[PDB]
């Protein structure tokens, strides 16, 4: 009941008072993040130029190229952090009710323009409705969309995003005819940094955020997402949502 | 009696496993991070290892070392505070100006003489008590003097001054300033003038940020006024401890 307490703080409580607390504690966390990983940034200059001035003075060594590699995959790891971080800040988090059809109908819209755009199709099989959820847009609107665009870059030609409702909750599946991902794989792909070798060779996406994002929101919005085969050939992602009355 | 738990029309069972994962499901997130940033790093200290038995030790190679081992404890620090956030930042010890902030300003002066630039320590920090967490109050200066290296056209100036009430330090650039107006802005996240913009496309606005909080946080204050240099300069004061 106290002053920055767990949400064991939940013994008593409304469930609304519960996840505002859990914002509490997750704002903290991102604020973290967040500063660890600009911290990170200082040490690694230095130690860049430390490289630059060993290189100066006893040139090119197998040893150096390591080293060289190494700090710039940190680099580039800690900015997709703070590309992160600089969103999951910028809007407070505060859940609230809100239905389907007004928090996803923007993402799916400009999904069909960026497929448009790159000469590939984005069929909507079935659109969401006025079904009450609970949570903070702005994570659930991320969610999708990092589901959507990840499925417009992998895509040989065709998208489908498809929506499914019940008593219980929303069912959202995005599809895509692109190449899959090995069953193996299919559970690592939302760890962070997780890239599979062959989207590695490919070189137009981030270091492996995306789907970390996507489990992590869907989790603390009371949900599951899944990876499957796609009948279109590709990547079958399911998220689930529960129906907040 | 106020609203109960309700996620479907699901068992106790459910109800708790889907309440374990919503609430740990941040620090899961951020202990995996820590695993992933380990891994290049772990990878970069061996490099440094196969070096110095190649080629032996050097100044650069110690450089890159303790650089390394500075990640390394940072990389640590977002794995230990990730699970227990418990009441925001609550850790504080004593500690003495001089040892939170010589490598900081010896770490400056190295970075200054690699951009061609010059810093000069007006008065240095002496072994005067402070009580807070130290990692904030190294992070503050480095932010500001590192600030102070970027902006400057050639020349940077840091100055330690204290009392029986606290220490005030004052950082100097003689490079562009910042307008009046923009001066109360640049302490905001993610901010960055239009100016800072153009010279670079974009970035990071956090450093000013992590000022502002770490010397609230720790009972002081920080100041952006005009240099007699020309540019831009920063007043830190810090309280004394009992
Ligand atoms: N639709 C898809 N088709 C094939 N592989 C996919 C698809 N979506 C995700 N993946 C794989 O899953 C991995 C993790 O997803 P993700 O987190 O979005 O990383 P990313 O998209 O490559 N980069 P980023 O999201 O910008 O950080 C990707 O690197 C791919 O290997
Ligand atoms: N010493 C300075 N001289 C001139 N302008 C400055 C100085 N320090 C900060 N500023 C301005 O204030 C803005 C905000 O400061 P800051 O928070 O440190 O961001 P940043 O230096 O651009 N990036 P970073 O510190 O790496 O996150 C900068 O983008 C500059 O426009
Ligand atoms: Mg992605
Ligand atoms: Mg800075």
């Amino acid at each position: 009941l106290e002053a920055g307490p767990q949400e064991f703080l939940a013994a008593g409580a409304s469930f609304n008072q519960v996840v505002t607390a859990l914002e509490r504690m997750m704002t903290s966390q991102q604020r973290l993040l967040s500063d660890i990983s600009h911290e990170l940034r200082t040490p690694l200059t230095r130690l860049q130029l430390g490289t630059a001035l060993l290189r100066r003075r006893s040139g090119e060594s197998k040893e150096l190229e390591r080293i060289e590699t190494e700090a710039q995959r940190l680099d580039s790891m800690i900015n997709d952090l703070l590309v992160m971080s600089r969103n999951q800040q910028k809007n407070a988090l505060v859940s609230e009710t809100i239905k389907a059809n007004q928090l996803w109908s923007e993402v799916l819209d400009n999904a069909a323009f960026e497929a448009e755009q790159m000469g590939k199709s984005l069929t909507v099989n079935f659109p969401p409705g006025p079904w009450p959820l609970y949570g903070n847009p702005n994570a659930l609107e991320s969610a999708l969309e990092n589901i959507v665009r990840n499925a417009l870059r992998y895509s040989h030609t065709k998208i489908e995003v498809g929506f499914a409702v019940d008593k219980d909750g929303i069912t959202i599946t995005v599809d895509d005819d692109g190449p899959g991902v090995s069953p193996e794989d299919r559970e690592q792909i939302f760890r962070p940094f997780y890239r599979t070798d062959e989207a590695r060779d490919r070189e137009s996406g981030g270091t492996g955020l995306g789907l970390a994002i996507v489990e992590t929101a869907i989790q603390q919005h009371r949900g599951w997402v899944k990876a499957e085969d796609s009948p279109l050939g590709g990547l079958r992602l399911v998220i689930w949502l529960p129906l907040y009355k």
